């Protein structure tokens, strides 16, 4: 059996008392995690080649996530139960080469390390055949699922309705990788199209988005024995509001009953996006490791409602031996709301030393005890209506109670662990 | 490590809209399950032999079982921990052969695997010596334990009652297996007495059908590199309600307070049960695997609650290659309400091409790509009392709100990929 | 991967009816466990060795347990996740030997087996530093963390507050080990000091305790074949609650609001804790093991709430051949309630006959068969408030409701596996 995973646990402290807190600004889709991590996340696969002859063999694998907040050591929690999938490589005479699947499965998953964020994760249950080799290319085909919880109606009189319905989203997704632009540079083109699939009978309530399109373009550079990422995505309508390849057509439903049931026109997300990414993992010499990110990500709205937002960080590492280095991450972002205007803004510095299982940026488990500074100006929240947070924002003067975190700063220090494996 | 299990995810639609929809016949307690899954069930098992002196040892098993939606890729669930147990072969001198065991355990159970029905199972905790050598017959005896909610309460006055339990229901299971009946033909028989047992204190209300017992003959007939399994089975009173050997002697009870409780006359179980199975995979030449079923089972039940269930099906597979081939699933289920006397019908037939690790219709994994049509008309269905279904019955037509899915059809689509390992 | 853990699951029949009981005495933190343990209990440890050269290494381990009351097959539960930590070792060198680590971790808990019961545990996320040389002796040094339900305030005016939070608690854990004080002994002593770390703005209740401390004294013996463990330990105020290591700073907070939220005055844990402790596991002769427990522990609170407990118990396991035995153990306990003044006692008496991997009254697997006996006499219980049980006792006589079991006897047997590997 083969065992897979990622972990990461701590134990951590704010410098003005109590547990480690963890610093994200307001309407920021992620934070800099470096010293910056506040729970216990743990992936354990167990998978296996169950059968292979010649060069054909199927692979089975699995995925159990647990998540727990790090506070005691009995901690009960409801395990996500994400990947248990099949694959088959070389079945198809035809298409030498690709493989084809079915079952959960983290497809093809494109991330920002330090910032923790997915720009293109399609993920859940779904089936497709992979690597097609077009002699130029490689050519995939995807066909995955997501749920949004209410959303489809049996509409009786207009928008009175007897019965709610979950919402099934399907994407189809198309890849082609691979593509030798320039020497060291290739380039990967992708394109979703996704859309609510109600059940007959059902309906979505009025103003709903339905469907939408994001186009992804990928070039990956290979330099100081690393790489640069430049990425440039464009989604529309549903895909705005996950913003990864998943579908949101039903995004924004609501029904009140009195009893009467009433489906509420839906607060939409037509409108666009557009992200404009950089990242990138170098060694400059013997002694220093560096990773960087520059992202600009524009949700564009109809309804006005969505937000701009601005991120960049480095973190530099220094290897005083192969096993022991210093880490430094400092991460700044801004992020003005499309609805008021307003700008909320932070910086985070943190500094940490650290034993690790090699002398690279990458190598992992790391051991680390590190001290983190946020100082933060955040001028607008969402509407916190009571408990619940609102789509709506408003100014942090206007007496509206947001969620917004004010003018302040913090610091907090702590260990922790990184593995995956 | 030894790892081994079953999983099966995958994903569909419906045509006439959304997620994929399983269709089963109302009273019916299975469905014909090629391309009718609609659910990620897996099965994780890690064991080990712990201990080896010559024949001696000892074997250490567990499972951890989840059950997903296959909605989203993040899906919380609530594991069922369903084995922990240890198995001592060899250790009883005087019962050469025999396994002494005790823990959770899947003990010895029977299904037909094309409608996933289990006929024999009285998995639970339990304890019990398997595999006594008679010469003539393998002799095993096992005790296992299942709970029912409830029906246990201290009767203060007529009743009334100040406490209510859940029930304990102890089964006492024996087996004699490997009876050479003629050349290639075995046979196996097993009876059950099974009983709630409750505390010292508590009782059963009014009409609870207490204890019962079952009977099972079955024979294994090894033709056409496949086998054929003749079942008949006989229960009475309790054990008809799980109808696989576990008592539900309780079963029927429900209480009300206003606050004074009251236990509410049990509606119970007391009748029985006739099943006659026939189900066998065979093997018709080199292209071709068949396997089939053939059911008849009778719940007779004193307060004319029960049913009588025909089902047939037939699952050829034709072998295009070593690992491709088409299946055909056909099956019928005709259901009769004992109450009513109405008849409720479903034919499913399914076509999938598959790809699967060896050429066995029992190879797995395998990788399905599939279509199914279901028909059914149902003209009874239970009373559907607001939310939950009632155990009485009533017909379509009649005014009253059932669980009745009418006259109809419908017709899905997708991958599904399956393995045990 | 390294596949570890502990399981025990069994079933059982109470003499008089019914399931299993298994019996505690009132006020007693623990109970002889022999054929006197009512669930199913097993924690899954997977873990590897992830990296190494050289001398150092980092190891990689996890921990998931689960907990069912084996009355079914299918049992859901929430797994509780209580390991996930790296160890990396030698990775100091001026610390040669030295392990620094991170995470969840069950951190060098000391237990006595057959009462189950640690008194010395401070488990939970945590980092440190473990084994440092000292020449004569070893030292370790590290800090854990616990968290309470609330107890932390936002106080507006006086006792009236806005919010209430979780209260975590540190603990910094200090160790010097392997001490040989003479021929075949060794001793370890250990200091704890744990304290209430309130989030900025926050404010424990009036009264509450805050921090403490707790002093162990461990001496260990080899003899006959195994060991003698000689323990004194000392605690103070806020370590009096959990005793065995960790800290309940806030224990004993409450509030009620009616909406304005006032916060009860802390019937604090202020006063301490003395446990002289001896036991161990020797082998007399060749047919002969035996488990032995001894145990003092007063609570001696300033509210007059506490507890002195005395019990004792012999656990003799008689060799026929190497892996089948005959077990026998007897426990006492008797608690008096510091606050009525009234004793609470219980004898239970288990007989055993046991099948086992290995001839040691430790070796494990074990299949076990037993019958138990159990008589009480129990003078007080905890004021059973409705259906939470108080802090306050009261004398079974005196009309109020408490939990007290009476003067009574009972008898269960059943089957039992128990495996650590
Ligand atoms: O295994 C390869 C990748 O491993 C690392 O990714 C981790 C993330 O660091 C970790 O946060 C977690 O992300 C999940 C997130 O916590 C959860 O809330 C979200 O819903 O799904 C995320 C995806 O699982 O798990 C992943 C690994 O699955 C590493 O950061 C990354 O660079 C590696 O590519
Ligand atoms: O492993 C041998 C058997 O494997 C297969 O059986 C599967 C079933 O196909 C699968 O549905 C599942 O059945 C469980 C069911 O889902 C659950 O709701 C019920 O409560 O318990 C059932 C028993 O676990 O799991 C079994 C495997 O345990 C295969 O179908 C069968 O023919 C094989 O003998
Ligand atoms: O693995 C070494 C130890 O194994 C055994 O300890 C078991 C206990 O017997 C078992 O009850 C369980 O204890 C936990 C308890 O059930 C739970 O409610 C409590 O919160 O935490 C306890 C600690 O886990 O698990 C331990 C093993 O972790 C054996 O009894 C002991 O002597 C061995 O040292
Ligand atoms: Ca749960």
């Amino acid at each position: 059996v083969d065992f897979h995973g990622y972990a990461r646990s701590g134990i951590g402290w704010t410098g003005s008392g109590g547990e480690q807190q963890c610093f994200q600004a307001t309407g920021a889709q992620s934070k800099y995690r470096l010293g910056n991590e506040c729970e216990t996340y743990a992936e354990l696969k167990l998978g296996q080649e169950v059968w292979k002859e010649g060069d054909k063999s199927f692979y089975f694998d699995t995925n159990v996530a647990y998540s727990v907040n790090q506070q005691n050591d009995w901690e009960s929690t409801d395990p996500a139960f994400r990947e248990a999938n099949v694959q088959g490589k070389n079945l198809i005479e035809w298409l030498p080469g690709s493989t084809i699947w079915a079952g959960k499965r983290f497809y093809q998953r494109h991330d920002v390390h330090m910032i923790d964020f997915y720009y293109w994760d399609i993920s859940g249950p779904g089936a497709g055949i992979e690597n097609i080799d077009l002699g130029f290319g490689k050519l995939s085909l995807a066909a995955t699922r997501s749920t949004e919880a209410g959303g489809s109606y049996t509409f009786s009189s207009q928008n009175i309705y007897d019965e709610v319905k979950d919402t099934a989203n399907d994407v189809f997704d198309v890849r082609l990788a691979g593509l030798q632009t320039n020497p060291d540079g290739v380039l990967e083109l992708g394109v979703d199209y996704g859309r609510a699939n109600t059940t007959d009978g059902y309906k979505l309530a009025d103003g709903a988005s339905k469907d939408g399109w994001m186009f992804t373009a990928e070039h990956t550079q290979s330099m100081l024995k690393g790489y640069n990422k430049f990425v440039v995505q464009y989604a529309t309508d549903a895909m705005t509001t996950q913003g990864k390849g998943q579908a949101r057509g039903s995004d924004g439903s609501s029904s009140f009953t009195e009893k009467i049931n009433y489906a509420n026109k839906v607060i939409n997300n037509n409108g666009n996006m557009w992200r404009i990414l950089d990242h990138g993992a170098i060694s400059l010499g013997d002694k220093w490791d560096l990773m960087y990110v520059g992202m600009y990500q524009n949700i564009d709205w109809d309804n006005n409602l969505g937000t701009e937002w601005w991120t960049v960080g480095v973190r530099p590492m220094y290897k005083w031996t192969p096993i022991m280095s210093t880490l430094l991450e400092v991460g700044y972002d801004n992020v003005k709301s499309q609805q008021t205007g307003d700008r909320n803004n932070q910086y985070k510095i943190t500094l940490a030393q650290q034993w690790q299982a090699g002398d690279s940026i990458w190598s992992r488990p790391a051991i680390r005890i590190f001290a983190t500074y946020a100082k933060w100006d955040e001028k607008w929240g969402y509407i916190k209506d009571g408990d619940n947070i609102s789509r709506y924002a408003a100014a942090t003067n206007s007496g509206i109670s947001t969620n917004s975190r004010g003018d302040s700063d913090e610091w907090t220090f702590g260990a922790q662990m990184e593995i995956w494996w």
